[PDB]
């Protein structure tokens, strides 16, 4: 019955069984979307894709465009699929998290609706920035599959394009969080404002600064998201039905 | 001598206050939020402003509505803000005077010292309020006998949305007992202009993850019904 | 091999050191903070830029590209930094290993914008080993009072901190704070700069000290360790 | 219903309390540290009993409590003198503290000891009865009185008061005071499943919260212009 | 040859002959049970019920071990989950550990001695027996987490919330009041040791109501199979 | 000014110090761990104590200084070795610290325990004495060595070393370096009005701050490597 939208790397695409037969390249009055709305048809139900980054660094990318564009495509959930660092022990290369709270480190990107020209400004809540159902969905998903992975985690948003410093992750560590990406916010929260149900699966594609011996090197990380996308997609085609 | 004071209408609603008129004013950092209301009070020459003349906190041209009060004649200021409680002991209610603040917001323009401007000042700001003025506050948050600390952390974050569970566990890890979105850069502006400046806070809700729910927009603004009167009290005591 | 130095002017009043050129140079991402002062010192060309000509202003890239095309193949940078650590008093010198970044709206990379591929560098070691070590070796050397390593916060400024917020800092690792090591740190490593700080403590973090932080004291502690910080540098480069 | 506080003797002084008195109790875990005082307040059975007469990591807090249940107890009070840690409990403020962080180690502590044929571990998830909390903030309300309704007790070990670096990292760990007296009675009361909140009077700011050093004259003239408030605070709780 | 400390009900184990059941005594004091040894697809198997926290005599126990031929330990643990993502039922594999006991015989190295030994203690528990575990738990496809940090407790009571938070913020992950000085005695012995947790409620203010032993129980119940399940296939 | 010198022999290889042998003094809280030298260097009065001659935490540094006051010790030198937590402080490396924590218990840690008629607590905010603090300050510059002026010392328990985990705990509790014999010591000093400073010489860098373990022969090699580094330092306070 109800829309999904997936966003993250196209390949999430190569979903075995998913069409993508439409392609309108959308304007909104916050500008351009990343790529072009791709709608499918899945499992039998209504399907959207948005490229994050199009064919732009994430502290640049319309994330706002994005998610209007979507909202109005008639999505009524969201999952966003995203590319992390581990600072957990025991969330190393390959582990699948769902986390269940963000701590947002990113700053200048354009991160409401509520700004510019509006006539009463809203707080939103945004105390659990993840729609419980959908984790949910997406942990029962990763149980049927026997995937390594942990239900809950709390996600640092930092702002790149800079990988972090191995004091800076000490820092992420000490504030509770477990893993570490780029584009979980404003994400979340443009979904929320738009009363958006949002959930976020995280594969893990390197050890953050420091955890391993030598160094961050993106073909660890290039590799890593080669072996990992055919598990998520896996993840994906469960929630999906 | 002037007083501004800076937070909402309904501080305008303080008995025995007459406003006469309100200038439009044009500073060389752009609009101020609102006219000033420039007043009187128990013989005292008044300004008041109401910070968000509808503006998201972050973009509220703090830099002009100080600069807007200085011009005016102001020689000291209250701040009124907002805030969610972290600390335990500052729920829905409380008043909060903070000592002390830590600043999270980040792309407002926040300096007078910005631009070629060929001499820049880097202002100590180790107490972020002028402590004559807190010492005003407390007596007077005592003598009328109200729930309030003399101390405490303020935490200044972005908006317009409200924190995630895991971001207040974080603050409150760097010390902070309550949280709020318009004391920065307000606090360290008036004191680049030399301007003795306290806060006076409400706590309005308790932080993300201290109650048993969700923070709702009607639970904060029957906080705010209940406390502008006792904050009103306060304002009158001072002046 | 060509060294440059990033930091005051008066690191130039260098003894020894035949400083020729001023080089106005114009990049891709507009001015730079000074002309290029290039020069010889001890037999090697070396490459000065005064960083100074707002922290949070301060054109950073433009400045790396310039001494990236120059010729630069190193990059000493000296900082000015209130102390955290106990340790860390007045006067003292630190060769920082670790930063933490608190900085925001600073044009902080060159893969900004309209580009075809996005460059997300390591930075888990912000400095060179090698260059600390000529550093450290230099101090040594010198018998001066200093420390090995150390964490730098960046913060925004033009403000100094508020005694809080140094308590956070302090939480978070700090051993040192100031507002020009970042994004500086990290352009140079997106140009595969090796890239090293000295840095000066000019007063205690506030709260540290007694009472406030005044301008005044400031100026009096780099007016006393200039001398101490060109030592060093005359060795680094010798 | 018999309340029992627990404090120094100079609590027994409030107007109109006879005074009893009392019997000297033999225990399973040994010698209470005073003779118990037996008395009426206002209709209600009251016990008292002085943790003192002994260093606070040599009080028998077994033996005093398991005599305050054998006497008949269903409610204990605890007063309790302590270094305020949070900027806005200093000297004179009364706090009733929700939650406690042990620092302790050498104190018999829990009755499940020896060779015994259950164990048994207690849930100690919230330290002090809520009820008792409340009847504690109500007076102190209703008496205009200064005060924080919740905050985090660190107990540690004494007789040394803390360093300024302990102090910073009782802080880091969340705790609002600190005192040495605190565990393992709030536990002790648990295992006895004795309702029992404690009140507590900031005698000195921490270690290193000040200037000097923390003296003992400090804490005797906190204590003198402290007592009377702790007193008329009773009272009410009583009655 | 491995021992495996932990409740009786682990030697409830299908596939498992005990024999001797010999009671040993010990410079230190008497064990806390006598000790069972066995085999398990023909390895020797010593088995070791470590049945009040804080009294057990953890010195006692694996010097006997040790004198019984141990040449590697396996430790079970009833934990309190801190983590979010280690709830009640979950099995970690911890790491390290914190230890904020006291008042415990905690070294063989006190008393009398010639020599004093100060221990390395970086890592403590084994990697190869950690390896282990976590090749089984992923072999039967049970949910766990191949890494944790450990708090181990004083007890018997258990902690306040602002307890459990000041262990959160220190980097913890499970508590328990029996991790300490076993690890440390252990290594004092030349003895590879590792720990298999089982989260058997959530720690203090991680959720709903309080904790209960009726709750503990349960978990308990449920769990103690797939731990055996485990310890077959490690000592296969 | 009459000092003491509390760490291993090897300290007691001053060129010019004389030394009469042991005498076993009985103290009121047992014995002393080792025989206490009387000394004389260049004709100033030195006392030497080792604190070992037993495992850090069994130590009897009640007896110690107690033995080493009524033998008229008006000052106290305590030499230290230690693992580093902070990056800067490597193997080799001299710290002054100005604080510290205690992570020790079981020991006998003060002399106001027993049944007593009088309780003493004492401050204790700053552990070192401040004149003794610059006297070794000034000699390790004069020597021109590398130091450090400040530091925060935990002292654990032991026999054991620290885990990697503990080591990141005691990191973010602010600790520089970690010791096994530092607490109650300096505790004591002050229970004695003792005058009392630490220098500590860093052995080893703490559990998972470098590549291998921690082996017992590189810390070996670092005090002999040192060692005449702190008698240098030594010589010169004493003179
Ligand atoms: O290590 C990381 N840090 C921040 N973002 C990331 N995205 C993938 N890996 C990382
Ligand atoms: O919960 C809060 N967070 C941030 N700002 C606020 N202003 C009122 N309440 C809050
Ligand atoms: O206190 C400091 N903070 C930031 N920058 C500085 N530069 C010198 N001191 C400081
Ligand atoms: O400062 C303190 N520390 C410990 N115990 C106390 N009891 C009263 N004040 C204090
Ligand atoms: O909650 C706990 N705390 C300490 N030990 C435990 N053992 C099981 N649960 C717990
Ligand atoms: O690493 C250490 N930890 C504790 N005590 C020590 N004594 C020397 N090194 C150490």
């Amino acid at each position: 019955m109800s829309v999904y939208a997936i966003i993250g790397g196209t390949g999430l695409t190569q979903l075995e069984g998913l069409t993508l037969s439409e392609s309108l390249p959308i304007e909104t009055p916050y500008g351009a979307p990343s790529a072009p709305l791709q709608r499918g048809r899945y499992a039998g139900r209504e399907v959207l894709f948005l490229a994050r980054h199009g064919h732009f660094p994430p502290h640049q990318v319309n994330y706002r465009a994005n998610l209007w564009a979507l909202k109005q495509a008639g999505a009524e959930a969201v999952i966003a699929v995203n590319a992390v660092g581990g600072i957990h022990a025991a969330m190393g290369t390959g582990h699948l998290c769902v986390p269940h709270q963000l701590i947002d480190y990113t700053s200048g990107r354009e991160h409401t609706y509520f700004a510019g020209d509006i006539e009463h400004v809203t707080h939103i809540d945004f105390s659990h920035p993840y729609d419980e159902p959908l984790r949910q969905r997406l942990i029962e998903a990763l149980r049927a599959l026997g995937l390594a992975h942990s239900s809950h985690g709390v996600y640092a948003c930092t702002q790149g394009p800079r990988l972090e410093t191995v004091a800076e992750i000490a820092r992420l560590e000490r504030d509770g969080n477990d893993i570490v990406g780029m584009t979980g916010m404003p994400e979340a929260a443009l979904a929320r404002e738009l009363d958006l149900p949002y959930a976020c699966l995280a594969l893990v594609v390197n050890p953050a600064a420091g955890k391993s011996a030598g160094i961050i090197t993106m073909a660890e990380i290039e590799q890593a998201l080669h072996d990992g996308i055919g598990k998520v997609r896996e993840v994906l085609a469960r929630v999906l039905a």
